[PDB]
């Protein structure tokens, strides 16, 4: 299972309840990362999400409710309910998108990690969860210095070890 998200110098991710705005470049990666397959998302996330469900992207809703539903999307309550779907759907891949509440949920199950270290700084009140970098291994990491000094980023790909 993979985890795709972007972190800045400070290591921020997003907001919890501000609704400021989203970047076009930083947004393309957030989705393009696992789009086109079984991408998980928090209930709160699936809501704000540009669309429900996503066009060409299988989404999943994680909530403590045992009756929670979604139009087209899949409804799960934890990392056990998601793996259950992906279990019956060995054709598609399982990659968690968010949110933070969902990140630390699969942190102990994630077999692969994806982080984008952006040189520039980003605002927000929500920080990234405590990842066990010691439990995982870095398989790839290279920074990309674009024209914009703040639009820079590093693509890190980690693989959970035993």
């Amino acid at each position: 299972t993979a985890f795709l998200w972007a972190q800045d110098r400070d290591g921020l991710i997003g907001k919890d309840g501000h609704l400021p705005w989203h970047l076009p470049d930083d947004l393309h990666y957030f989705r393009a990362q696992t789009v086109g397959k079984i991408m998980v998302v928090g209930r709160r996330t699936y809501e704000s999400f540009p669309k429900r469900p996503l066009p060409e992207r299988t989404n999943v809703v994680l909530t403590h409710q045992e009756d929670y539903q979604a139009q087209g999307a899949v409804v799960v309550h934890d990392v056990a309910a998601v793996f259950a779907y992906a279990k019956q759907h060995p054709d598609q891949e399982l990659v968690i998108a968010g949110g933070a509440q969902i990140f630390t949920a699969f942190k102990d199950d994630v077999d692969t990690l994806l982080v984008t270290r952006l040189a520039g700084s980003f605002e927000g009140d929500t920080k990234m969860i405590p990842l066990n970098w010691d439990d995982f291994t870095k398989v790839s990491s290279r920074t990309v210095e674009d024209t914009n000094p703040a639009l820079t980023h590093t693509y890190e790909v980690w693989q959970k070890k035993a």
